[PDB]
C-alpha cells in the first residue's frame, strides 16, 4: 500500500504531465496521495493562473463575514456576522491596518503559534464564497474554471443526467481568517488556487480516520452533537493540533503558498488559517473514486447546513433514502 503513514505529498508536475488534470490525479492517487486527505502540487515553472494581479481591486466582496469566535482557544466556534460590502481593494487596506494586519514573526511556526494563541481575542473579516474565477481564459492547463463538471462525471459513471452546474469561488482572506473543520459537501473532492498574498496553513485527517474527528467533536462539543448528528456540516468549529494531539487524532499540516495548489480528497477533514492578506480560488470536483464516498457521506437535516443547488441531485440520485428528510432541512 502506498503511503502508509499518510503523509502529505508534494508533487512537482512538468508542463506535459500538467496537461490532462484527471490522469494527473489518478498518477497521484497511484502514489497514496490520497490516504492524507490533502496533496500539494507545485505547478511547473512555465505555467501563470494570468498575467498580473494589478486589475483586482475593484472586485466586490458583497457579504464580507466577521468571524466571532467562542469558546477557548484550542477549541471554538465561530460565527458569521455579515458586514456592509467592500471593494477588494478596499478589503486590502483594511487587512493592512493596524487592527488587522499580521504581527511581527520570525517564521511560519511562529506565527502558528501566535495565531492558537490569540486567534479568539479578535474578529477578522473575511472574504469568502465569492463566485467567480481569476484565472485568464487563454490559461490552459489547470484552470479551475475549465474543469469537468461533477454532474457531467455522475452522468459518465451512472448514465444519469441530472441538473446542477458546478462554478468556482473566490476567497480574500487576512491575518486569522479561519476555515473550520469539515469535509466537502458530498465528501467531494476540491482544489484550491492560492492567486497571491500571504500564505494558509492547513490541517488534515487522513480520511480512514475521519471518524476519529468526528468522535472528538461530539465529546468537545456535545450541545451540537446532540443538535445534528452531522454538526461539522455547519462549518464551525475550530479544534487545535496541541488538542487532537492530547486525544490522540491522526493529522498532518503544511502551508500553502501563492503560486501552489492544493488538493483535498474525498472525506479528508480539513482546517486552517490565513497569515494575511490573501486570494484563493477553489472548486468542488469528482472523479469514478468519488462515486462510492458521496453514496456514503453524511448529512446534515437540522436546517443548518444550507448548500447550493446543485446537490440536491447529488442526494436525490446517490441517498435516495435521507432524501426527503434532507430536502425538509433544506426548506
Ligand atoms: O480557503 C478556505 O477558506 C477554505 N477552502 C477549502 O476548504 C477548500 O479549498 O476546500
Ligand atoms: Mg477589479
Ligand atoms: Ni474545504
Ligand atoms: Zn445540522
Amino acid at each position: 500500500a502506498q503511503n502508509p503513514n499518510c503523509n502529505i505529498m508534494i508533487f512537482h508536475p512538468t508542463k506535459e504531465e500538467f496537461n490532462d488534470f484527471d490522469k494527473y490525479i489518478a498518477y497521484m492517487e497511484s502514489q497514496g496521495a490520497h490516504r492524507a486527505g490533502l496533496a500539494k502540487i507545485i505547478p511547473p515553472k512555465e505555467w501563470k493562473a494570468r498575467e498580473t494581479y494589478d486589475n483586482i481591486s475593484e472586485i466586490l466582496i458583497a457579504t464580507p463575514l466577521q468571524q466571532v469566535a467562542s469558546g477557548r482557544a484550542g477549541v471554538f466556534t465561530q460565527y458569521h456576522k455579515k458586514k456592509k460590502a467592500m471593494t477588494v481593494g478596499e478589503y486590502r487596506h483594511l487587512a493592512n491596518s493596524k487592527k488587522y494586519q499580521t504581527p511581527p514573526h520570525q517564521n511560519f511556526e511562529d506565527l502558528e503559534r501566535k495565531y492558537w494563541k490569540n486567534r479568539i481575542y479578535n474578529s477578522p473579516i473575511y472574504g469568502a464564497d465569492i463566485s467567480g474565477s481569476l484565472f485568464d481564459e487563454n490559461t490552459k492547463q489547470w484552470n479551475l474554471g475549465h474543469l469537468g463538471t461533477i454532474q457531467d462525471l455522475l452522468e459518465k459513471e451512472c448514465g444519469v443526467v441530472i441538473e446542477g452546474v458546478n462554478t468556482p469561488y473566490l476567497y480574500f482572506g487576512m491575518w486569522k481568517t479561519t476555515f473550520a473543520w469539515h469535509t466537502e459537501d458530498m465528501d467531494l473532492y476540491s482544489i484550491n488556487y492560492l492567486h497571491l498574498g500571504e500564505p494558509k496553513t492547513w490541517y488534515v485527517v487522513p480520511p480512514e480516520h475521519g471518524q476519529r474527528l468526528e468522535r472528538l467533536a461530539r465529546e468537545l462539543f456535545p450541545g451540537s452533537s446532540r443538535g445534528c448528528g452531522a454538526f461539522l456540516r455547519h462549518k464551525v468549529a475550530l479544534i487545535s493540533p496541541t488538542v487532537l494531539k492530547e486525544n490522540g487524532i491522526p493529522f498532518n499540516r503544511i502551508t500553502q503558498e501563492a503560486g501552489e495548489f492544493m488538493v483535498t480528497f474525498p472525506y479528508g477533514y480539513h482546517a486552517g488559517f490565513n497569515h494575511g492578506f490573501n486570494c484563493a480560488e477553489a472548486i468542488n470536483f469528482a472523479t469514478p473514486r468519488w462515486i462510492d464516498y458521496g453514496k456514503m457521506a453524511s448529512q446534515c437535516s437540522c436546517g443548518e447546513a444550507r448548500v447550493t443547488f446543485s446537490m440536491d441531485a447529488f442526494v436525490r440520485i446517490l441517498q435516495p433514502e435521507r432524501y426527503d428528510l434532507w430536502k425538509r432541512g433544506q426548506d
